[PDB]
């Protein structure tokens, strides 16, 4: 239930709802096979992965999806899950998402991880 904001100025707060189960957090480079659900902060749903019927999956700091993945995916355990609430400084701030979002809005996203490297 970890947070660097309101302290160092790292942009988020990780919520543990689901702990974890294998064996370990993942490295700077790993390839991870994800969940997510996701809302702006006024409470409108942009994404829900778990209804498209197809998941997520990146590799940690490499193509790359926002700092506050990068950030909360670095400190999450193989199968469980977390809810990141993260400032827009790591996500869409500097130029805003294309088809609904400007460059000062926060958000929300639900994300499940499943496997990674070991």
């Amino acid at each position: 239930g970890v947070d660097i904001s309101p302290k160092q100025d790292e942009g988020v707060l990780k919520v543990i709802k689901r702990e974890g189960t294998g064996t370990e957090t993942p490295m700077i480079g790993d390839r991870v096979f994800v969940h997510y659900t996701g809302w702006l902060l006024d409470g409108t749903k942009f994404d829900s992965s778990l209804d498209r019927k197809d998941k997520f999956s990146f590799d940690l700091g490499k193509g790359e999806v926002i700092k506050a993945w990068d950030i909360a995916v670095a400190t999450m355990k193989v199968g469980e899950l977390c809810r990141i609430t993260c400032k827009p400084e790591y996500a869409y701030g500097s130029a805003g998402s294309p088809p609904k979002i400007p460059p000062n809005a926060t958000l929300v996203f639900e994300v499940e991880l499943f496997e990674f490297k070991g």
